[PDB]
């Protein structure tokens, strides 16, 4: 009983990967037939034998991106041992996590399970645990201030969620290992990774990724991780889901409450049953913990000392973090994709309001988002204007996030200027109140038309309609020659001499920004 939208953007998807899936699948075929994590993410093997961690500095936030490729070849080199009936994947988030998975779909004949850590008084959290304490009395005490990997089915039920040094997170570590060699090829269970990740738990992973207003970001690495499993994803499956994928969660970064806030709220076994029971999520799924996706609607505990599955929660502690389907924050996830005369991008809209989603003002051009305070301490920006930000793609320098631009435009909002951002990169992967036209591709140094872009130059922004256009004729950008950007200080520093060949390789945000092939584009 799936909603309409839902299933008709899982069988477009199918449709559109017919040929790669099946030429996956079948190399996949001939491969049978032959704690603290200040970082510490590894890789461990089974039938058990036991990787690159973050980078998030100043100029260090320009290889990122570039750090998820570098997972993915490292995942490949420890799994090119061969010796692993299955394998177990110990990794944060983020930027860990999508790497792995990468990595790991190449090898994706082999049954996995991805290990987590978690995320004080720690009295309370350990009670919960085990039954001494109710939802109740969790929830009050967190109120006094890897969810992808759990829709798909990548890890056990309600483990991410459990504190570090929780003796049930002991516990969790004991079932993955035995779990894992329950779903090798030997019988009975064989759940290979590359078929547990699949078109509808691709699906499954997008609609709680928008129904928990989740970062952008992800909207590249579930693309490059669909692709490394033969499935091909496009910005059309966001924005097209997004219409029907209603709003359900406030964590931080919306708002004040924490992820531990939002699990003793109702947490994944509460979002899961809502999304199940509208017929947003498909249920039909091979996951870690055995077949149907309703297995993930339960959760954790240890009792008596026994590690056991119970019955999740119906309804929500607080519906100011954590709300159902009939009455959610939104009815909608705010993702909408733009398209015109200068490509293509998205924007989050969910934080903005209806007044600001629409501008149609002169541009401001810039390639370094440093550029901006000056320009913004002359008046130059005391004016409705679209600031555009070029140069900071993955090509050009490896799309850092931009964290500078959204304070300063928000205050020009308030101020009652019509203003919005337009870049071939990305910032925070939050939602602003200011719209923000982000991924656009191509890219500048692609030869994108934001490349030619000059001061004064009508851009319209209509996130109402879906348009992004450069106001000027074709005619007279034919006369234009775009300006050279000065991309030198962004090649060499920091390392990032070692990687101009990955960044110069790096596809499309839309296409997930992989520098990495697919088993099916070679075979």
């Amino acid at each position: 009983h799936m909603h309409s939208v839902v299933q008709s953007v899982t069988d477009r998807i199918i449709a559109r990967s017919k040929a790669s899936r099946e030429a996956y699948l079948a190399a996949l075929n001939d491969a049978r037939n032959h704690l603290l994590k200040q970082e510490v993410g590894s890789v461990a093997q089974v039938a058990g034998v036991p990787c690159d961690g973050v980078t998030q500095g100043q100029p260090g936030m320009e290889l990122s991106l570039l750090s998820r490729e570098v997972i993915a070849m490292a995942t490949a080199v420890g799994l090119s041992h061969n010796m692993f009936d299955g394998a177990l994947l110990l990794g944060i988030c983020d930027k860990i996590v999508p790497g792995l998975l990468i990595g790991a779909l190449s090898f994706g004949h082999l049954p996995m399970l991805f290990v987590p850590a978690g995320p004080g008084k720690v009295d309370r959290a350990q009670l919960l645990e085990a039954e001494a304490q109710s939802y109740h009395s969790a929830g009050t005490c967190t109120f006094y201030g890897q969810l992808m990997l759990e829709v798909m089915g990548l890890q056990l039920p309600g483990s991410s969620f459990v504190n570090p040094d929780d003796p049930l997170r002991e516990a969790l570590n004991k079932m993955a290992a035995k779990q894992v060699c329950r779903l090798t090829e030997l019988g009975t269970q064989y759940s290979p990774i590359g078929e547990v990740v699949n078109e509808k738990s691709i699906v499954n992973g997008i609609v709680a990724l928008l129904a928990t207003g989740g970062s952008t970001n992800l909207t590249m690495h579930i693309v490059a991780a669909a692709r490394a499993a033969g499935i091909i994803v496009n910005w059309d499956d966001f924005s097209e889901l997004s219409d029907a994928v209603p709003l359900l969660a406030r964590v931080y970064p919306n708002g004040h409450a924490d992820i531990n806030h939002f699990h003793a709220a109702g947490g994944m076994a509460f979002l899961i049953k809502e999304l199940l029971d509208a017929g947003l999520l498909h249920e039909d799924v091979n996951t870690v913990a055995g077949y149907g996706l309703r297995r993930y609607t339960q959760e954790p505990k240890l009792l008596d000392g026994e590690l056991r599955w119970v019955d999740g929660p119906t309804v929500s502690l607080d519906t100011e973090v954590l709300t159902s389907v009939a009455t959610p924050f939104q009815n909608n996830g705010g993702l909408k994709l733009l398209k015109g005369n200068l490509g293509r991008a998205v924007i989050k809209v969910s934080a903005v309001q209806p007044q600001h989603r629409v501008v149609e003002a002169p541009a401001v051009v810039i390639d370094d988002q440093n550029k901006l305070d000056a320009l913004f301490k002359s008046g130059a920006l005391d004016r409705d204007c679209v600031v555009v930000v070029k140069g900071q793609g993955p090509k050009a320098n490896g799309m850092p996030e931009l964290h500078k631009l959204t304070p300063l435009l928000g205050s020009l909002q308030d101020k009652g200027f019509k203003v919005a951002l337009m870049t071939d990169g990305r910032m925070s992967g939050a939602s602003g109140k200011v719209p923000a036209a982000i991924h656009l591709t191509p890219e500048a140094i692609d030869g994108g038309l934001i490349a030619k872009v000059q001061d004064g130059d009508l851009i319209r922004v209509d996130a109402l309609t879906g348009e992004l256009s450069l106001l000027v004729s074709d005619t007279e950008l034919a006369t234009r020659t775009a300006t050279e950007i000065d991309l030198r200080h962004s090649r060499y520093g920091m390392g990032r001499e070692l990687f101009g060949v990955l960044r110069s390789n790096l596809s499309s945000p839309e296409t997930g920004a992989r520098s990495t092939s697919a088993i099916d584009e070679l075979y």
